[PDB]
């Protein structure tokens, strides 16, 4: 097939500063940084993730799947510094994952923002596919906010959670285009219910028998039955059944047109979330800061 002609940027040290961690557990530690490249006059807003052969080569795996992507809706690896142990360079996401977004900002949230994230997800899935790259993994966590009105898909570097599985993975570890469009209807079904856990209280080994008795996620009072039955048709047994993600594009992107005719949100209107109309919306020399998106440009 076609060669993978991807550039993979080899990153000094001394050209980017740790600020601050963002996250730390199990793997090891996330960082909020700064990427200052030769004497290019800019400042990049970057996160750093960083000694065993084995995890040496489970990073690098997943620098390779990175670097290999190019979408406004898909997280992109910057560059890898090669010190004492591999560190990756990525594009900062201010806001974090969307599973805490929507859990931190639910009265805030109004039917504008949840369709134009299904959207924007169905984009970067849509683009997955056209490049051929199964995610595997596809859930509100592993969906990141550069803005809260800008959502990129990430952790697709795995390329178990029964729970947001279709049923041909659960039972014959089949992984597919459309057994990824089951995981799109759990994970927009996660965002309309503001972050619930779904199947909460009922075991991994159960699900697979609720399934096949044709039980599904319940109806979130949010939705209005055009938006649930998008959710439903994601999880049909019969995966050729399901919704094709250029299908889910043109669904949500006719529903974001008219968003309060397809969620009813109590305070819908009122409501509002950081966007660059708010006073000082973007710690030391916020001069000549630039964003990845803006920078260099694949
Ligand atoms: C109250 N909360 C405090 C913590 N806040 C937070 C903000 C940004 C990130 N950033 C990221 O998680 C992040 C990534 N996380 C996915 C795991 C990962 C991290 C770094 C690399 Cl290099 C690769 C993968 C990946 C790329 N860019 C990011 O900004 C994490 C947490 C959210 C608000």
């Amino acid at each position: 097939e076609a060669p993978n002609q991807a550039l993979l940027r080899i990153l000094k040290e001394t050209e980017f500063k740790k600020i601050k961690v963002l996250g730390s557990g199990a793997f090891g530690t996330v960082y909020k940084g700064l990427w200052i490249p030769e004497g290019e006059k800019v400042k990049i807003p970057v996160a750093i993730k960083e000694t065993s052969p084995k995890a040496n080569k489970e990073i690098l795996d997943e620098a390779y799947v990175m670097a290999s992507v190019d979408n406004p809706h898909v997280c992109r690896l910057l560059g890898i510094c090669l010190t004492s142990t591999v560190q990756l360079i990525m594009q900062l996401m201010p806001f974090g994952c969307l599973l805490d977004y929507v859990r931190e900002h639910k009265d805030n949230i109004g039917s504008q923002y949840l369709l134009n994230w299904c959207v924007q997800i169905a984009k970067g899935m849509n683009y997955l596919e056209d490049r051929r790259l199964v995610h595997r993994d596809l859930a509100a966590r592993n969906v990141l906010v550069k803005t809260p009105q800008h959502v990129k898909i990430t952790d697709f570097g795995r390329a178990v959670p029964i729970k947001w599985m279709a049923l041909e993975s659960i039972l014959h570890r089949i992984y597919t285009h459309q057994s990824d469009v089951w995981s799109y209807g759990v994970t927009v079904w996660e965002l309309m219910t503001f972050g619930s856990k779904p199947y909460d209280g009922i075991p991994a080994s159960e699900i697979s028998s609720i399934l096949e008795k044709g039980e599904r996620l319940p109806q979130p009072p949010i939705c209005t039955i055009d938006v649930y039955m998008i959710m439903v048709k994601c999880w049909m047994i019969d995966a050729d059944s399901r919704p094709k993600f250029r299908e889910l594009i043109i669904e949500f992107s006719k529903m974001a047109r008219d968003p309060q005719r397809y969620l009813v949100i109590q305070g819908d209107e009122r409501m509002h979330l950081p966007s660059p109309t708010d006073s000082n919306f973007y710690e030391e020399d916020m001069d000549d800061v630039v964003d990845a998106d803006e920078y260099l440009i694949p």
